C-alpha cells in the first residue's frame, strides 16, 4: 500500500469501462495503466488483463481469457523460467507506471 | 501433400532433437521449420510448437506448453478474432517456409 490494496474481486471493476481507471496486477503488484489504455481498453490487444490479475498471462506469454483465473491465483506451478519472465514485465511496469498497491493473496490482510 | 501429410502423431519425432528436421503445422498445412532452429528449436523461444500442431498456440497467442492438444485439435471453438489470427500466421509461415503436406484432420485420408 503506497495508497490502496486490492483483492481480485475488488480489482474487477477497475476496466476501462465500468470504471474509466483501469488498473492490473502484475506480480503482487497493482499498477494503474489508465493512461495505457491503447493497450488494456476494451479494443486494445492485451484489453484481457484489464481489472485482472495479469501475472499468470505475461509469465507464459498467454493472452487466452479461459487461462485466467477469476479468484485468487496461486502462482506457485509457474517454472523457475516463468518465474524469471514474470519478474522481468514487474520490472517494465514498475519503470512505466504508477505502482498503486498490492494484490491481495487469499488471506492476507491490507496494509495501512 | 505437396510431398507428403502426417498425423499429428506422426509429427512428433520432426522436433529437431528426435530428428535434425523441424516440421510445424499452422491451420492444416505441415510446415518445414529447420532453417528456423533459432526459433524452434530446444533452447529457441518457440520450441514449444517444434513437432507440434501450432495452431491453437498461435490463434490465441498462448505458448503454455499445458495448452497444447497431444492428438487430434478440432479448431471449432476458436472465436472469429482467433480464426482471422490464425490464418494470418498461416501466410506468413507460406511465405518463409517449404509446405511440405497436410496435418490431417481425424478420420481424414491422406493424398498422392
Ligand atoms: C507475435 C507476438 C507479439 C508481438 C510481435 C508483440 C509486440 C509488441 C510490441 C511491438 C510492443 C510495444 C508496443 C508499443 O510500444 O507501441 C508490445 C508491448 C506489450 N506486449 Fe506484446 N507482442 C506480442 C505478443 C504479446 C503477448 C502474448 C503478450 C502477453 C501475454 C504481450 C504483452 C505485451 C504487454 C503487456 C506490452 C506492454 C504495453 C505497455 O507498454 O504497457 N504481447 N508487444
Ligand atoms: C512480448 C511478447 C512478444 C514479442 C515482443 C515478440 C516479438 C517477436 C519478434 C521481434 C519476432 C521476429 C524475430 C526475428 O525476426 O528475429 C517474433 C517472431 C515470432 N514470434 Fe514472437 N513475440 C512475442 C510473443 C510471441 C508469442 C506469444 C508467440 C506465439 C504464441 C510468438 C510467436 C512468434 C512466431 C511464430 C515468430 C516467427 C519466427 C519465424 O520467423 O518463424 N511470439 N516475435
Amino acid at each position: 500500500s503506497p495508497e490502496f490494496d486490492f483483492t481480485p474481486a475488488e480489482l474487477r471493476r477497475f476496466d476501462g469501462v465500468q470504471d474509466p481507471r483501469i488498473l492490473m496486477a502484475i506480480n503482487g503488484k497493482v499498477f494503474d495503466v489508465t493512461k495505457g489504455r491503447k493497450f488494456y481498453g476494451p479494443e486494445g490487444p492485451y484489453g484481457v488483463f484489464a481489472g485482472r490479475d495479469a501475472s499468470r498471462g505475461l509469465a507464459t506469454f498467454c493472452l487466452d481469457k479461459e487461462a485466467l483465473k477469476d479468484e485468487y491465483d496461486d502462482l506457485s506451478d509457474l517454472t523457475a523460467a516463468q518465474q524469471e519472465t514474470l519478474s522481468d514485465w514487474e520490472s517494465q511496469f514498475t519503470f512505466k507506471y504508477h505502482h498503486v498497491g498490492k494484490l491481495l493473496k487469499e488471506g492476507e490482510e491490507p496494509t495501512v
